[PDB]
């Protein structure tokens, strides 16, 4: 009978719901600060907005009763307007634009009618949604005061979620303990059971190797393993959600040598998706050929793209004596496996290419914060609206150095048409045939390659549950049996 629950997680590059980028940071963010919508079967549940109405042209959320910050604040429309208007000038301007469309949304309290209205400043369904996402989490004053404060641990009064950070040793432990005085629980649905954790021990494992073996040894009770290691647990300690959906991503920038299609394509020709599933997943995972799984929306919808078919002879003409920097995260397989594999696959093509396979923190400042730091990486997106918008906008719009979302700085003019069409959409069937469209498109000029989507598994011990809802990413909901 613990009120303890010691759970394995990547070190977290920030603490602050505006700085998020890599799941870490989200996984923090979740236990510190509650979003307006919350992740459910069918859709998203009311969380700290009671309900919600509008289009994709304009929501208005209704703010819930009872609902107040570590300090005591109420939570008013003010709070939250200030928080959501903090995030959109201060957040990366990648997830701002994933968020709102643009960098301009507009946001207004009205303490009286107790709503928060937003209004992008183009049509953008994805709001909604993205504002389930932890990083969207409502910052109280306190937190807004001190913004250098967030990045690096608890801001006294800044919570308005169900936990404060108690106790920190940077890049090993964080330590998360439950508050007396908030009873403001989203309106699931589904029913879970078992007791909501006191203490949550958020505990950086190095490796795959280590998190197995410290659930195995009793150090750990939850935690992530690799394909490899299911065998050494039963089945009733495996709890198996897909996950990140992987696909290339290119510095297309003039200079670049991923500006020439010609070498794109090569790296196309070279990348077997079978052995690349084979040492990332172990088949654990799924081939897709869009930016995303047959549940994200559009992902099913005409037409399926026309995949580069291997040719190592070809590749071999193009890339020989062809520098390549490849960047690897470590959740691309066991340990950047699959980087490793695609490295492999573009040296027998004559490249010469420098692998950095890192920790999914500082991959994830360099693809939005140097951009022009590496040629190649395999990004593992989390598709946290649930449609193809989330990868069109990595190969879309103005360049991120331009504070725009496009991660690879491709310029696709069919792609950049496409994506505005999908805005302009008078129907969810015009939406989709203008998405699947843009990947088709995305695919053909060779912009990215769709790879799969992986199982994210958790390994746990005896009187631990971990539940995924709604094919949520960034909520992994922990209770003790
Ligand atoms: C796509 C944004 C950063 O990605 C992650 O933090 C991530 C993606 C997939 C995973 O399985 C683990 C982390």
């Amino acid at each position: 009978t613990t009120s303890t629950v010691r759970v394995g997680f990547d070190t977290p590059q920030s603490l602050s719901p505006f700085n998020a980028l890599a799941l870490p940071d989200y996984q923090t963010a979740r236990l510190s600060y509650d979003t307006l919508v919350r992740r459910d079967a069918g859709g998203v549940v009311p969380g700290l907005a009671a309900s919600w109405t509008g289009d994709a042209a304009q929501l208005t959320f209704t703010i819930r009763d009872g609902a107040t910050c570590s300090d005591g604040t109420e939570i008013t429309p003010t709070v939250v307007a200030d928080s959501l208007s903090a995030f959109a000038k201060n957040a990366g301007p990648s997830t701002v634009v994933d968020t709102f469309g643009g960098l301009n949304p507009a946001i207004t309290a009205d303490d009286a009618a107790g709503t928060v209205m937003i209004t992008p400043e183009a049509p953008w369904a994805d709001l909604l949604a993205a504002l389930s996402v932890a990083s969207t989490g409502i910052v109280c004053p306190a937190g807004l005061a001190n913004l250098d404060g967030l990045n690096t641990g608890s801001v006294e009064g800044a919570e308005s979620g169900p936990y404060v950070l108690s106790e920190v040793e940077p890049g090993v432990r964080y330590t998360y303990e439950l508050r007396d005085d908030y009873d403001s629980w989203p309106e699931w649905e589904t029913t879970l059971e078992g007791e909501i954790p006191k203490t949550i021990e958020y505990t950086v494992v190095k490796d795959p190797s280590a998190s197995a073996n410290q659930i195995l040894s009793g150090q750990l009770d939850l935690g992530r393993i690799m394909p490899d290691s299911r065998s050494r647990f039963s089945d009733s300690q495996l709890v198996s959600n897909p996950f990140g959906n992987f696909y290339l991503v290119f510095n297309e920038r003039e200079g670049a040598v991923f500006a020439d299609e010609k070498n794109r394509e090569a790296v196309a020709q070279v990348l077997d998706r079978d052995a690349f599933d084979q040492t990332t997943t172990d088949g654990t995972g799924e081939l897709t050929d869009t930016f995303g799984s047959k549940a994200t929306q559009c992902a099913t919808a005409a037409p399926r793209p026309a995949l580069t078919a291997l040719d190592e002879s070809a590749a071999a003409e193009t890339l020989a004596g062809v520098k390549i920097r490849l960047l690897g995260a470590q959740v691309v397989g066991a340990a950047g496996a699959g980087n490793t594999y695609l490295e492999a696959a573009l040296r027998e093509a004559g490249a010469d290419v420098t692998l950095e396979n890192v920790d999914i923190g500082t991959w994830a400042g360099r693809v939005f914060g140097q951009p022009e730091s590496y040629d190649l990486t395999v990004f593992p997106d989390l598709n946290f609206t649930g449609t193809l918008t989330s990868g069109i906008s990595r190969f879309t719009g103005p360049d991120l150095l331009q504070n725009g979302g496009n991660i690879s700085g491709a310029v696709s003019e069919t792609a950049n048409a496409l994506a505005q069409q999908a805005r302009t959409a008078t129907t969810p069937e015009q939406k989709c045939a203008a998405d699947a469209e843009a990947v088709a498109a995305l695919v053909a000029e060779h912009h990215t390659v769709p790879l799969l989507v992986e199982s994210f598994i958790y390994a746990k011990r005896d009187g631990f549950s971990v539940t995924m809802l709604g094919g949520s990413l960034d909520d992994h909901l922990f209770r003790i049996t």
